[PDB]
């Protein structure tokens, strides 16, 4: 008999239990042994919560063989309490069973084992073989595993994604936050989510991990590394004007429309502020795409994670030996590339990391990479106070503003090209002095095709708020 391996334990930063291997109990029979005992079957059909013709429907169906199973996964204490009643032919083995403590609030992140307790989505298999030892015949058991993860902004992402998604009648939903200096996701949950330990019944919708699978045109999000491109050309400064008027821009045969069109000189955080598809397109033809797709990619935007994990998307950046103005203004103001929520923080924690990237961890960071500097100090300061403008300035997304903090980021209405809406709030704080990052993506807020608009927002704001609580980062916005 070569013994198996006990499958490790994952816990979140903070080492609360995630996926633990608890002992079972499974009892099992000797049919030829348990025949000599015919008079002791309707008290043990009992103990076995069976009805006693079925019962001793199985023992005398499989009288011929000498292995059947009768009741496999109890718990320690209910196996001895049938163990007790000593009848013949009766005997036990104690197995492992994988327990999720946390259910469906890290479903996605955590992932399961199938019926060989092998590693099959999420960490559970992106990790398999460290979680997994090997098989007298000495076996060494799993090694533990410690992820990224804080339980506590779990918690509190999940239930206000949830109560977001009831509240607007939404499909799905997303939110990812991330720790900008060390790249530790601090928490990923999705919507819908499933129980991995009540997986009797197995909606598909649900096993989704939607944060690192669906792709989306990431539309006015990545306007701010549009404007990083101008900063860091030498040809823009924050006092420039574009004129906007009135709303649209003619680009031969396709014209370029903004979402509102009521201005006509904007400075460069004007811009931000009212989303303006033509005032970035217009700097993006002086600057050229080349300096633009140059920083999307090296924020991570279209690019692999690194991570490992099952059925990652990595969406496409598209790059042109030559880019006509069409392709130029569409990749400005983001309807010109796909992304996934994951990328999409990855590189708003990269801005907010003073413009150094770090890489993606699910796991625990003790020592913290060398991050490359993207984005200059200057430039990064520079963006940062801008999106601080986006969410506090007059006219700017005001429900994204944290109580007693200084909140930066940007709104999108993402595209999935028939097309689907979603809403989308990019965010970090404490403005002055980044530290979390956060994405909220919200499928179809209303309906399909709705006109909720900034509902991504609020979420960011209660979330956030919580987030900077829980990890006592101290408030920078004391009227």
């Amino acid at each position: 008999i070569a013994i198996p391996a006990h499958r490790g334990l994952i816990t979140d930063r903070n080492g609360e239990p995630l996926a633990v291997s608890t002992p079972v109990t499974t009892l099992w029979a000797n049919p030829k042994e348990l025949m000599t005992a015919k008079e002791r079957w309707p008290q043990l059909a009992a103990a076995l919560g069976q009805d006693t013709k079925l019962f001793a429907d199985r023992i005398e169906q499989n009288a011929e063989r000498e292995f059947i199973y009768l009741v496999r996964g109890l718990t320690p204490e209910q196996g001895e309490g049938v163990i007790a009643l000593k009848v013949p032919g009766v005997y036990s083995i104690e197995e492992f069973r994988r327990f999720y403590p946390a259910g469906e609030v890290v479903a996605h992140a955590v992932g399961f084992t199938d019926v060989d307790d092998r590693g099959r989505e999420g960490i559970e298999l992106a990790f398999d073989e460290w979680l997994a030892g090997v098989p007298t015949k000495n076996a060494k058991p799993g090694k533990t595993l410690a992820l990224s993860i804080d339980l506590r902004l779990q918690y509190l992402a999940h239930r206000e994604l949830r109560n977001a998604l009831l509240e607007n009648g939404a499909k799905a939903g997303s939110l990812v936050i991330m720790d900008v200096k060390t790249g530790e996701i601090l928490a990923m949950t999705n919507q819908p989510t499933y129980n991995p330990n009540n997986r009797r019944n197995l909606q598909p919708a649900a096993m989704r991990n939607r944060a690192m699978i669906d792709v989306f045109e990431p539309g006015s999000t990545v306007k701010p590394f549009s404007m990083s491109a101008a900063l860091a050309s030498g040809r823009w400064k924050p006092s420039d004007i574009v004129d906007v008027y009135p709303g649209t821009l003619q680009i031969g045969r396709y014209t370029i429309r903004d979402v509102s069109r009521n201005s006509r000189q904007l400075d460069l955080t004007g811009i931000l502020i009212k989303s303006s598809n033509v005032g970035i397109s217009k700097i993006a033809f002086d600057i050229g795409a080349e300096s633009i797709y140059s920083v999307m990619q090296q924020v991570g935007l279209g690019q692999d994670t690194g991570l490992g994990f099952p059925g990652e998307r990595v969406g496409n950046l598209p790059n042109h030996r030559k880019w006509p103005k069409a392709e130029t203004a569409t990749l400005a103001y983001g309807y010109g590339l796909s992304v996934t929520a994951i990328q999409l923080a990855h590189a708003y924690a990269a801005l907010a990391n003073d413009g150094k990237s770090v890489p993606l961890s699910m796991t625990r960071v003790d020592r913290v990479p060398d991050g490359v500097q993207v984005i200059s100090p200057e430039v990064a300061s520079t963006v940062q106070g801008m999106l601080q403008q986006v969410v506090e300035a007059q006219g700017g997304v005001f429900r994204a503003q944290v109580p007693g903090y200084h909140a930066a980021g940007k709104s999108g209405t993402a595209r999935k090209v028939e097309n689907a809406y979603r809403s989308l709030f990019a965010g970090f704080a404490p403005a002055t002095d980044p530290r979390i990052a956060m994405v909220v993506v919200i499928d179809e807020p209303s309906k399909a095709g709705y006109f909720g608009g900034l509902v991504s927002a609020p979420v960011f704001s209660k979330v956030m708020a919580g987030a900077l609580r829980l990890m006592n980062v101290p408030p920078d916005n004391l009227p």
